[PDB]
């Protein structure tokens, strides 16, 4: 929320991961965890990240599994302190509801990821995400994901959550995206590579928010 | 956090509520909601209130149950959506053990109430405070309660639970505690009827930071 800008934390080492946060905090109030530090340094990254930044924390696993299985992965994630998680659609209606009644058991919130940002999207992805987001519109989802990279898709994404819907969207620097062209139609952006790969990274979070 | 100002929410009616707070959300990322609002409005003004301001919501419940009783309240609070849950202590240790292992599942936090800010805490709570505090502290506690309305009193719990607790203060205002006297002991001050009842509450909250 704070810039509309999202922190993609993915270093995977706990040293610099926090001082980079560190160093942007006051730029954002929002950082978006993956596997990539999750995996290398373990679940309770999530927590201490919630209470030495006082951020909130959007896990962003990109859950593909089975029902049973999702339920699972989002239960061990919201009792690890993540206050969102980021769902994949593509695997169906099942598997989305899963985490939506996990969400609600927890006082959480999911994510509906439709269509990646990627090149490799195109393939399969894109051709089925509009009826991945009417799929998340018809099961109630409030939140969700679309690309920076193409904001043709975004602004269709858009149409069809409405403008109610809470957006966000990753592909911003690195990837191509534009900061500003995104925030059309995007609620925030998630940055990654643009902010924690910069020689100055506050600096870097700076620029994009004065560019906005 | 922001502001080390947390806005006691006790109106009584929604409409009243969210002036005040969305008024006043400039200078704060915290809010304390209690019994007076939610009783009125229900618990789902708690997630409304997260969503709408994008902010922390700590609910003041003074948990005082038995353990079965106080396990069930803290997971109809945490589904709720609240971050954390103020529990008295002077109930014992598995009155708070029980709130301490619901938020462990929930990757929640529990608030430890010690001495209350009002004149009656004189009667029987502060005799029993430094003790209730170091059960606290014994059982793992991080997050702390203690009275703005005794200064001495709050230095003497700093001094039992550490410099790496978490501890907020209410009485600031109304109940006679100062801002900055209490800030010297305390890491965020709760404060209601100062900024709620006030004819411009945004000036009255902009006033206390000012202060401070
Ligand atoms: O469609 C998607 C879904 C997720 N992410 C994630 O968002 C972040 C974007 O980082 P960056 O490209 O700004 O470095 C990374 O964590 C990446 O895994 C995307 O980039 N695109
Ligand atoms: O020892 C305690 C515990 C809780 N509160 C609560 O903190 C808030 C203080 O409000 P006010 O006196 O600033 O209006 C109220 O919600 C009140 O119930 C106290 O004041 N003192």
């Amino acid at each position: 929320v704070m810039n509309r800008l999202i922190l993609a934390m993915d270093l995977m080492n706990r040293d610099d991961a926090l001082r980079v946060t560190g160093e942007v905090r006051e730029y954002i109030d929002t950082v978006k965890i993956g596997y990539p530090l999750v995996l290398s340094e373990g679940m309770d990254i999530i927590a201490e990240f919630r209470k030495r930044f006082g951020c909130r924390i959007i896990a962003d696993f990109a859950v593909a599994d089975i029902p049973e299985t999702n339920e699972k992965i989002c239960r061990a994630t919201f009792k690890a302190g993540a206050d969102a998680i980021i769902v994949h659609g593509f695997p169906g209606a099942d598997s989305v509801r899963a985490c939506l009644n996990v969400a609600e058991e927890m006082g959480r919130e999911v994510f509906l990821l439709t269509e990646m940002s990627h090149p490799g999207a195109e393939m399969f992805i894109q051709g089925a995400a509009d009826e991945i987001a009417r799929m998340g519109v018809d099961l109630g989802v409030k939140n969700y994901v679309g690309p920076s990279t193409r904001p043709e898709r975004l602004s269709r994404l858009r149409e069809i959550i409405g403008q109610d819907s809470f957006l966000i969207s990753p592909g911003v620097g690195a990837q191509g995206g534009d900061p500003g062209e995104t925030l059309r139609f995007a609620d925030a952006i998630i940055v990654g590579r643009s902010i924690y790969l910069a020689d100055n990274p506050a600096a870097a979070a700076a620029g994009i928010i004065e560019s906005i």
